[PDB]
């Protein structure tokens, strides 16, 4: 069949990338038993996570470029196999430089995992159904992060942490061979109807304007997601429960934002003057700017908890959503032989925006104020969003001048 | 004439890149007057230098790729003009986030400076004279770092620090217009005899084996240059004078290593079975491995100061030298329309090796020992160097099998 192989491959990629993000954060999930068995300094823990972050930052770009030419099935399954073998080796090992070297190799394979899912979603799902299944496969990450600490607590209650990571690695080995058996790269590999130069991709201005948009939106995400609790504790007198519930409501709004961004974007593609995935994208960046303004101005010590959770969920709907849409458009606006390169350049701008939003935002927050820092992030977001509204208005004027 | 325009353009690039590295480190040179006028935390100083380091890391690659297509004269002079305008704006400004934003823009333009010098040295100097003038133009950086604190002390004694950076920025503006007037891109732009795809460059294995060699050599450089004083204070009982004089002798040996690497490499190109710039390169990586072995084993608390300065100078001759040769070969083994891309990928591996050698080497040093950490770096260096000797022996066997 056609939809049969579609749902078999999507369930295989769902389970595979679920075990990917389960092993992207397994050390963070198993941290209490590991620090109970052997003492590790917090600088060592931050270094192990930072080595994974640097390896995953490199391996996003390297995996996109290498997933352009190589087959997506073997590359996905080989990465998940390396993930499993790394977690087995992590269960065998008992020291911090070997923990960091193995977790660096895990960061490499975690980067190796996703651009095959992007290539297979592009080959199997038409653009009327590409965004919503992109969104479901990207909230496989959210399901893995939700069932991570729960299964970590269950396996720490029942088993040791050694056997927990050994069973996680063995499960990722078995599911890597199952994703090698189940996933197919294109419908031409079975017998179904299968549905430019790299300099032309790099010299295309739409890739770079999408790149700067993803820079701004992921920087705003990283700013608020890393410093919203600090903005509510230190300046506006909110409790730690309010900041923690703000982050939880922002993540719930982000789940809803990814899913609704994919579905409403595919509804916009189906009902259709430019890319139809922009009418949700720019309206939702404008909603992100409105949520930042309402969160910076109207939140006070006397603000109701319901209103600050509403602003958290509205920002989560409006920041995770445009990032999911930038992933969809970056995989989609490129040619099929260069789509991993486009999504890889977008992930490179994720790394640039994460750097620009982590530490310089803390410096603007330390020297001026927290409100002045989020005002700077709001000025960047509002200026960029108004610039994109001017760009789509200018493109509509150009397309009117064509006809 | 021909040699007349050659020496005019080389003196112009010498003065220009000298003012580049003078303004890459002017904040580090003017630090005492700046912290006397306004108090800055050491985290803020490390953040300003780290923002320059990240911007320079990005701008190496971006400037190589953009110096492939764009003209080298305008790009060099525009970068030096942005350097001057940034230092003037830095003299006008009086706060830490604006210091960091301007110094980020300075890191961008400092990255923008050098790949035009690489392109112009490739267009004007033949390969029998390319390496030695590469070496002299790269020790313009050493001359700038040597005359940096001296002129900083003189201008802090005579003038303020505001007017010091204002005169530095004004001098870089004037010298940017002079480097726009004096430098020429190619000999065809005057009337003299002027002497492949990017996928073919990326898929070439020689670029990637040169890439991994530069990874190893710059990692070994960064390891010993950042942790030799720590290896001599904490483990081997040497004084702080011995560690400081070790770093000074390693930098003097590095000056000699860059100059002698360029000159002996061009002598090897002139006397000539493979690239003739390898017989010095691999012998000198082997000398780097021998210097690391003799520094790890034979240095003790009872070691003479002359012997440890000899090992510092022998490592400096043998680590800065292969990095200068990797720069020469990366600019040279690529086609002239893609040479900045090759040197940009090599600078990307400078960033990867700097990350891999800064903090994980500190972790191996903290958990095992300092001697075990430099033993790990020595194992990486010796394994890589023996692998390159096996590669050139295998290539000589292949070229014997051809004829």
């Amino acid at each position: 069949g056609y939809g049969y192989y579609r749902t078999v491959i999507f369930s295989a990629m769902f389970g595979g990338y679920s075990l990917y993000y389960f092993n992207r954060k397994t050390f963070s999930f198993v941290m209490p038993s590991l620090v109970e068995e052997i003492p590790l300094d917090k600088d060592d823990l931050g270094f192990i996570t930072s080595s994974q972050s640097a390896a995953y930052a490199i391996s996003k770009f390297v995996s996109g470029v290498l997933s352009d030419q190589m087959s997506a099935r073997w590359l996905f399954s080989s990465g998940l196999l390396l993930v499993g073998l790394v977690n087995i080796f992590f269960a065998w090992s008992s020291t911090v430089p070997v923990f960091a070297a193995l977790w660096f190799l895990n960061g490499l394979a975690q980067g190796l995992g996703w651009p095959p899912c992007g290539k297979v979603l592009r080959k199997w799902f038409e653009p009327s159904q590409f965004g919503t299944w992109w969104a479901i496969l990207s909230t496989s990450m959210n399901l893995a992060g939700g069932l991570g600490p729960i299964l970590a607590t269950i396996l720490a209650q029942s088993y040791s942490w050694r056997s927990t990571l050994a069973l996680s690695g063995a499960l990722c080995v078995v599911v890597s061979f199952l994703c090698l058996l189940l996933i197919h790269n294109e419908p031409a590999d079975v017998g179904l109807r299968n549905l430019s130069t790299l300099q032309e991709l790099l010299l295309s201005p739409y890739l770079w304007v999408l790149s700067t948009g993803y820079l701004v939106v992921f920087g705003v995400k990283t700013c608020c997601t890393d410093w919203g609790q600090f903005f509510l504790i230190q300046e506006k007198g909110q409790s730690a429960l309010v900041g923690s519930s703000y982050m939880s409501a922002l993540e719930v709004g982000g789940l809803v934002g990814s899913i609704a961004a994919g579905y409403l974007s595919d509804r916009a593609m189906a009902k259709a003057y430019g890319n139809p995935r922009h009418g949700l994208l720019l309206f939702m960046m404008a909603g992100m700017t409105v949520s930042m303004y309402l969160f910076r101005v109207t939140v006070t010590s006397d603000s109701p908890k319901l209103w600050i959770l509403v602003l958290g969920a509205v920002f989560g709907f409006s920041s995770y959503g445009p990032i999911a849409l930038f992933g969809v458009i970056a995989n989609e606006s490129a040619p099929p032989n260069l789509c991993g390169t486009s999504h890889a350049i977008v992930g490179l701008m994720a790394n640039v925006g994460g750097f620009l939003a982590g530490l310089p935002f803390s410096t603007i927050a330390k020297h001026y104020s927290w409100s002045t820092a989020f005002w700077v992030a709001e000025v960047i977001c509002a200026a960029s969003t108004a610039a994109f509204f001017l760009l789509r208005a200018e493109e509509e004027k150009r397309k009117a001048e064509e006809e």
